[PDB]
């Protein structure tokens, strides 16, 4: 489909947090306007309420939190275990961590090897429980919304990105 | 739904251009990978290209062309004429003009005149026509496509983006 010079709009998933609610009345009714701080401060975003289709994510992560498991998903130098035995081992470890940043490790590094190279069935298995523990860690307390969020990590998972100001 | 302290998934949509196509062997296959200038350069995007699920705008219109779409969409401060009259045959002129800028001033007031008082039959039926043209003078020659992309110039012309770095 794409070819060098096309135009796309991008979606840059990231971190927004709710620093205000504004309400209105026009006449003469109620409405509500949530204040976002997105891009880590530099944008503010102020969007009606009821017209704030976004997904939830829990308290515990917060905004910096849900910004750096971003940052982790998209890391473009990875560092992996050549060995299959070696590498499985590892995500093991990091499954079982309780840092959701090293679970998005998991997700991230096989999301890339599946399109890559493709995954054995260990690691495949592994894939799909990686995404449902990284989901859990984020998502509010619903099964559409954590639908959602998990495409969004998938797509997170496959991207690189570089910073150059 | 939302209070203030709730971390959210925000969409930053915005412009993305194709600079570069990287194609790799792994052994054995062919895998090509789309190099995208998003975020008017500062930053690098590096994306598979079978896993690119983005909506294509027409090369008349460009990355620069798309941004300011998007900033005219988001536009936190606009000025309206009161009186329904003088409103309306305003934007008559502006759907008439064939500057897609002037286009997106219509859908973003109207849009927002929606959601906040309610439209007159002739003002809906005004946005329905100016959503079309919009969307018409953005998209590749598809009505899928057409669909997401009228949903994207819908939520950012609801909006309101305050810029502070």
């Amino acid at each position: 489909i794409f070819k060098v010079g096309d135009t796309v709009v991008y979606p840059h998933h990231g971190a927004a947090l709710v620093e205000a609610i504004e309400t209105r009345t026009i006449k003469g009714e109620q409405k509500e306007y949530l204040v976002l701080k997105v891009a880590q401060g530099d944008l503010t975003v102020r969007v009606p309420a009821e017209n704030a289709e976004y997904v939830g994510v829990r308290d515990v992560v917060g905004q910096e939190g849900l910004d750096k498991v971003f940052q982790v998903l998209r890391a473009p130098h990875t560092e992996e275990p050549t060995n299959w035995s070696r590498r499985y081992k590892a995500n093991l470890e990091k499954l079982a961590s309780g840092d959701v940043n090293k679970v998005a490790e998991v997700v991230r590094d096989l999301w890339r090897r599946d399109q890559e190279r493709g995954l054995s069935a260990g690691e495949k298995r592994m894939l799909a429980k990686a995404r449902q523990i990284l989901v859990g860690e984020l998502a509010l307390a619903d099964a559409k919304a954590e639908t959602i969020l998990d495409e969004v990590l998938a797509a997170a998972a496959l991207e690189h990105h570089h910073h150059h100001h």
